[PDB]
């Protein structure tokens, strides 16, 4: 069982100074928003899913954007009652190869997406802009 | 129904840079681990809970420290299995104080919390340094 840990300190009002493996970052009120780190977390690691996986399938990557947008619940907790994931791949790139990443890193490979997923709508999308 | 968005784009290899609404940060192979991000998300917005709350409860705080551990899954998806949340306050803090922020955040208030709460083991502990 690999082991994850990060330490947090109060940098700010409401902010923490996060301590990882590669570096520490400020997330809080005065800092990267925590939500808004989820999004960036779940992103993240589809992206490296999705990356990994299109370059096994020799496809010629030239970029890849991914767009996350989430819609909270209005009531405590305040949730994501949806997301939506969009990943855009850029390069010689087959609407195929991209499918079957999306696929199996959204049902397969990322980790932090397999987490939450239980709790909300999960919409998902893609597509490719082929370029030399 | 509040709206949290953000962007990611290849920066390097199975890496991405992030735009949120504070700055770009890089997430990935490279740069920020996806899950460590994930339980810094969870620290934060925890955090960010209990510093309030201690706040409003006439607490004198001079630091707050929190660690998380988490334990993956051998396969995949390698989720947590379980994260261990330690949550320290540095100041003229009572247990009691800090026990309260910490439930009504755990159970309540933190959204990055409630959403992974159901997919894993959650271990939680605090102490209070009191200090002038």
């Amino acid at each position: 069982m690999e082991v994850k840990e990060v330490e947090l300190e109060l940098s700010s009002e409401a902010t923490f100074l996060s301590k990882t493996s590669i570096g520490e970052i400020t997330a809080g009120e005065k800092g990267l928003n925590p939500m808004e780190l989820l999004l960036v977390s779940i992103g993240s690691c589809s992206g490296v899913d999705v990356y990994h996986i299109l370059k096994k399938k020799r496809q010629e990557v030239k970029d890849i954007k991914i767009f996350l947008k989430g819609k909270r619940r209005e009531k405590h907790p305040k949730i994501y009652e949806e997301i939506e994931i969009k990943y855009v791949a850029v390069g010689k790139v087959e609407e195929k190869a991209l499918e079957q990443a999306v696929k199996l890193s959204t049902e397969k490979y990322c980790s932090v997406l397999a987490m939450v997923k239980p709790s909300t709508n999960l919409k998902i999308s893609w597509e490719v802009k082929w370029e030399e």
